[PDB]
């Protein structure tokens, strides 16, 4: 596994998450329940516990953007980056965007959005990129069955080394 350099982690362990738009491909029930069960991976295998908020400032907000977005990252359109995160920290930090020209799904075609959230939500707690082809930290997507999914052996290592 990676950690983001400089090992930056929340002091904290109840965070709060906000999805501030959604994506037309799926419904809104669908976008929520790809979240949830992204941020609950990571939540069985160390001491995180995360909460929804419907407003206001969460720790982590998630949004769906096009190319400029205001952070000095603009996303590039079909393929390629598919989405990013923020490190921990307080602001944009723990942050989540995902380009919204993507074709976001919930079965094998491309992209299944709850895989790339899971991916995401390593980014904004703290993981870097791992060179364990298997891992879900992995840099480069592939389409896993989802249904009855969990966190590979070396994404497991990831978070506990960081937060135990
Ligand atoms: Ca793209
Ligand atoms: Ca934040
Ligand atoms: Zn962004
Ligand atoms: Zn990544």
């Amino acid at each position: 596994f990676m950690l983001t350099p400089g090992n930056p982690k929340w002091e904290r362990t109840n965070l709060t998450y906000r999805i501030r738009n959604y994506t037309p491909q799926l419904s809104e029930a669908e976008v929520e329940r790809a979240i949830k069960d992204a941020f609950e991976l990571w939540s069985v295998a160390s001491p995180l516990i995360f909460t929804r908020i419907s407003q206001g400032e969460a720790d982590i907000n998630i949004a769906f953007y096009q190319r400029d977005h205001g952070d000095n990252s603009p996303f590039d359109g079909p393929n390629g980056i598919l989405a990013h995160a923020f490190q921990p920290g307080q602001g944009i930090g723990g942050d989540a965007h995902f380009d919204a020209e993507e074709t976001w799904t919930n079965t094998s075609a491309n992209y299944n959005l709850f895989l790339v959230a899971a991916h995401e939500f390593g980014h904004s707690l703290g993981l870097a990129h791992s060179s364990d082809p298997g891992a879900l930290m992995y840099p480069n997507y592939a389409f896993r069955e989802t249904s009855n999914y969990s966190l590979p052996q070396d994404d497991i290592d990831g978070i506990q080394a960081i937060y135990g």
